[PDB]
């Protein structure tokens, strides 16, 4: 009836909470439980204005406020927490029920979980939900995982809440079991590189350029006119232009610069490492971001390192607007390639998982509810949609004729920082990258050399297929192993 | 008597290997392998070589050791290792030694340390370095378990380690899981010493233009100087190496496909969780991940744009000062990769109670290991000095040379850029470099973008707490 809820969440932290209310706020009718029923009577009280909840004191009156198949959805603090909730919800759902982690989970657990929950007769999702407490009232991107017809009952709601761009809700199936907590992590690690990039072009606009922070903001809003239109450079523009009242200089001169990883970041470069993926660009960003917390080690290394000869921009004989240009276009380019190796990550989790991701949908979803919001996500739907097998974002056509006038300016961006000794962690990594995907032969084939040396590790050919060793301490000849 | 000192557990190269060291070094060795065809092949042909005690059973090879029981497994590491312990632990007397000899995760020896320390009996998890020639004719060894263990194991640890001018490559390292730490830390290591030879070799070839035959021969000029390693002697005899069936230079029939496939990842992951930024190490890793994405590589060959290139003849640089300038970029990039690889081990240290001495790493890497050099000294003698040492960078020997390095560095960087050739750990460490001398770094408009879309708190310079903007609101400042 209408005393039953399409559905509910379990959690009502601030997270949970924003998510029941965006529910309510788009006219569905949605059940709140929380262990502290406190929680819950100040969520009713507070907020029950906003549309129709159905709140329980416990997990058996919860399910029972629920409509058939069953939708409930878990936001509670990720590991033991969210185990305990997912058996409750089982020992008092009737079979055909879908159960939702929307908690930000290891998609590792998601796999175990969906398998165990499946074999009990229901049905697990497992949904990445980003844009953190504000998403998550006004409009997240969902990325769910799970069996395909659970979105048959589950999609038409979360279209409802979901981010809306250009007409299009910014959720859809990902695929199976764990993928949507898979793509979800990618995209959190893809973001860091974000930032990072932002954070490189700002150092050389301020101490290659000689360019005070609000003069940077101005430059940053101008960009954002252009292909590098995003979220991310409209806040940081708001960030540049602010002025701290107690000091009068710019409020990032007064912050410590110094920015942990205790993130998702780092969660992102390990499944890379597993899957065998070159992500310099997150990489270099969650390296960065230890490096910055090193306060001891920062402390005791200043001013104590030899610099070497340096130049500035006037002795170079550098245009300052030329040198902008330049900055925006290795910016761009840092982007691309850290994108390009994000979107090989989200390939090689598919394969390894049998997964059959889309990454026309990532790109779409994206365009609305996270921070990584930016036009530049519809080129790589074109790419895709261009061409299903594309090897590398790269090598789209569109993507590959930018790159022709990107890469000149990138160049001279790693050569003037050098010059200055200027830090340029990913612009740098990215160019070395670039310029080790288009190379016909790379040191890896001494690297294979040094191993059979020391190891009768074996060594592939070029001309003859299967396995080889030198008899090194022996005849020098070869034998096939 | 008719007992074994030390007995063996795995008969594959690692530990026939292993065993026959022991015995060549004048022990009573106790052989078991789980299938008994391997515990025949080992006295079948290396029973000259010692006094071995094989046995088919478990309870059998357990009986044949002296009291403390000191056992060794070298078999798979995961379900196989996990097992053989069990089996052992099942036949063992109290106070009995169960050592793990194979490329154990940290965190399972620390677990099998707990459970094992449980029962009454000690466990010590070995890191052994130097492949199967190193097992058989001197490894570094790295022990970690209770000190009381290292009493009974140390001397006849000693009695087959590398030797180098008389001091043995073991020495306890410290309590559980500590030994296979720096082993997988000295693992990650060797990855980025081996890239750095790659991007050298790289620079002789495609910017210098110079064969394979005459880098050889620049390789041994620079083992005679402060670089002198095994890797670079080894370089020089695989880059003279001719294939017969070709005529071509050995190194340009090689699939240039390294395969990550190795426990390099391990250390980046350690140093990911740790709050150690590892851009050498981690470099390396990735450019072995990369070169062997062979679909991806065989579609972006000739595809994509270049640029404007420039040649050393048109920048108008001297062949003499590149391959120095090249040495010197090589120098001070695999000693960025060193000081990480040892803010790691602090880091690892701190992180459990492990007090692990950088001295003791840096004297038993000098045999066995694959990153031996005489490089090695220096850290031991940076360590004398300061034993609170920042940074190996901040050492006043490393420091005084890196003053002699950076001019070349900076050069390298700027030449390999301007001919389009990959140089990522070079790059990567000088960016780290400039990162450390840096004042005030990018990190600071993190911290107000987070706070911005986030409300993540930032902290000030000035006043001490945690401080938040009202970006959506009034724009002011308000203490949390």
């Amino acid at each position: 009836g209408d005393n039953l809820a399409q559905i509910g969440v379990v959690g009502l932290a601030v997270m949970g909470s924003n998510l029941a209310r965006n529910f309510a706020r788009n006219g569905n009718t949605v059940a709140v439980y929380n262990r502290s029923t406190d929680k819950t009577d100040k969520l009713i009280a507070d907020h029950g204005s906003e549309g129709n909840f159905i709140p329980s004191a416990t997990v058996e009156e919860f399910v029972a406020s629920l409509e058939k198949p069953r939708r409930a959805i878990i936001m509670v603090q990720a590991g033991n927490a969210t185990d305990a909730v997912i058996n409750q919800l089982a020992d008092a759902m009737d079979e055909g029920d879908i159960i939702i982690d929307g908690g930000n989970a290891l998609y590792t657990d998601t796999i175990r979980r969906e398998k165990e929950i499946s074999a009990r007769g229901l049905h697990f999702v497992g949904a990445g939900i980003s844009g953190g407490e504000e998403g998550a009232l006004n409009g997240p991107s969902i990325m769910p995982g799970g069996p395909a017809k659970s979105y048959e009952s589950l999609g038409p709601l979360l279209e409802s809440i979901a981010a809306n761009v250009d007409g299009t809700p910014c959720v859809t199936h990902i695929g199976p079991d764990g993928a949507g907590h898979f793509v979800k992590m990618v995209h959190n690690g893809i973001e860091y590189a974000d930032m990072q990039v932002i954070g490189e072009a700002y150092h050389l606009l301020r101490y290659a350029a000689g360019m005070q922070p609000a003069e940077i903001a101005e430059v940053f809003k101008e960009w954002n006119a252009g292909d590098l239109d995003s979220y991310l450079i409209e806040i940081t523009a708001e960030v540049l232009s602010q002025v701290d009242a107690e000091t009068g200089k710019p409020l990032i001169d007064v912050i410590v610069d110094a920015a942990g990883q205790k993130g998702t970041g780092r969660w992102t470069v390990k499944a890379a490492l597993d899957l065998g993926i070159a992500t310099t660009g997150i990489g270099e960003a969650v390296f960065a971001r230890a490096l910055s917390g090193a306060t001891s080690q920062r402390a005791a290394a200043q001013g104590n390192l030899p610099a070497g000869v340096l130049t500035d921009l006037e002795a170079l004989g550098v245009d300052k607007a030329q040198f902008v240009e330049d900055v925006r276009r290795a910016l761009y380019a840092s982007k691309l390639v850290a994108y390009a190796q994000g979107f090989d990550e989200i390939k090689a989790g598919s394969d390894e998982n049998n997964w059959d991701v889309d990454p026309r949908d990532l790109a779409t979803i994206w365009r609305g509810g996270c921070i990584i919001r930016a036009k530049f996500l519809n080129r790589i739907v074109e790419a895709y949609d261009a061409n299903a097998e594309l090897e590398s974002l790269l090598l789209d056509p569109y993507f590959k004729s930018e790159l022709g006038d990107l890469i000149d300016s990138w160049r001279r961006v790693i050569v003037t920082a050098t010059q200055l000794g200027l830090p340029i962690p990913v612009f740098a990594s990215s160019l070395s990258y670039y310029d080790s995907l288009r190379a016909e032969r790379l040191p890896a084939a001494l690297i294979q050399g040094q191993r059979d040396f020391f190891g009768a590790h074996t060594y592939k050919r070029i001309d003859k297929d299967g396995s080889f060793h030198t008899e090194w301490s022996g005849d020098r000849s070869e034998v096939e192993a």
